[PDB]
């Protein structure tokens, strides 16, 4: 997956007008947008096609899929029908739940990203202790795309170690949550940035600035 | 606690508005509480909640298995309650701050949170099972009053009931299609959740009536 400027926009505004305007303002800097439930539950799944029509960006559906296999399959089908290129799935519910998502993705020509450790403080309670095992489970299942935390670079490095250099790794928690763009890109293929861009006075200048700070990383 | 008619909640996971409305309408005399999840919402929009309230006046539990960071959890809960959901189902495994975020929105908006502590499928044994007692205890410490736990593992469901106490409200899926028994589950749960056994039946009303007949002495 070739992500322009190694930068994925987390578009978590909850108003169609604002989301479209802000994404338009930063379009020259990105070609990959992560759309999650804040926007989808506010404006509907049709917003995905709207983004493809307006921006011709790739779309990652950040739906944190975390149900039983039967329901996961249905969620993946609905999501890919809406035009998402990829979907983010939790590993904590186990291998069968992940495999259900991999099956649908294969059937519809899409990608699954496995979320192995999360970036927020609460992740330390239960997820962190399972995270290495979840990553190994991903490897066992043939997962090639992973998602891990900018806010703990040593944990992100470990994730990279487990999955190897051939796997693709994206990482949220940059900016607002305290993660550093350049340090994160030591390990991740691409950084995910939400509030630092979409809540900025000037989103375009915010994106431009981030990219300036990592310019020697590409 | 919510007064669930016949201790039976419909898991409406059909993905077509026409079929979902037909089936729900057919069992309305037996069930006043409907669990709507992402299969239906991602297919038909959040306005499906509005349509169910307009058509049936049923209580709506939004089964969104909320499992994000606190800031995103807050946004999801706000959007969900804005749409008319009475309650939302939240994962505990992302930790206390993520759960608290949902509780805070529910409190502000006058709605309810159900904490999912453990799951019914085989994969739940890998990571969730080992954390479940602590996730449940965390819920109690946070003041969670409503819980969601698996019918397919009676011993686990019993332990969850112990942890949360008799005053807490507990709903339980995995009845029917996944092998859980209605009566046995209601030893511990306040209400059972049933999806496929009802919504894939040739006569969903007869399927619901049959389940209720089997637990008649427990009503
Ligand atoms: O561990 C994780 C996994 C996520 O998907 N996310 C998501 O990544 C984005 C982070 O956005 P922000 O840059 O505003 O903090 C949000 O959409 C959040 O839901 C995260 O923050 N931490
Ligand atoms: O542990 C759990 C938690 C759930 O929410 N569920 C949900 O409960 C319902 C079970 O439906 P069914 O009766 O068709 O097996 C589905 O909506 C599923 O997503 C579950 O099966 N197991």
């Amino acid at each position: 997956m070739d992500v322009m400027n190694r930068l994925i926009l987390a578009m978590d505004l909850m108003n169609r007008d604002d989301a479209l305007r802000v994404t338009g303002e930063v379009r020259e800097y990105i070609d990959t947008v992560k759309i999650g439930y804040p926007l989808v539950l506010s404006e509907g799944m049709d917003i995905i096609a709207e983004f493809r029509k307006r921006f011709g960006c790739r779309i990652i559906a950040d739906f944190k899929v975390a149900d039983i296999p039967e329901t996961n399959e249905k969620i993946c089908r609905a999501t890919f029908k809406a035009g998402a290129d990829a979907i983010i799935v939790h590993g904590f519910p186990g291998a069968d739940s992940v495999r259900a998502c991999l099956n649908v993705a294969e059937e519809m020509g899409r990608e699954v990203f496995l979320l192995t450790e999360m970036s927020h403080p609460g992740a330390e309670m239960f997820i962190q202790g399972a995270a290495d095992e979840i990553a190994r489970m991903g490897v066992d299942l043939g997962v090639k795309n992973y998602d891990g935390p900018s806010t703990r670079p040593e944990r992100l490095s470990r994730l990279r170690e487990i999955i190897g250099q051939d796997s693709f790794l994206i990482s949220p928690g940059v900016g607002a949550q305290g993660g550093d763009p350049g340090e994160t890109l030591r390990f991740a293929d691409a950084i995910i940035v939400g509030r630092s861009i979409y809540l900025a006075d000037n989103p375009a200048a915010a994106a431009a600035g981030i990219i300036e700070s990592i310019k020697d990383l590409l």
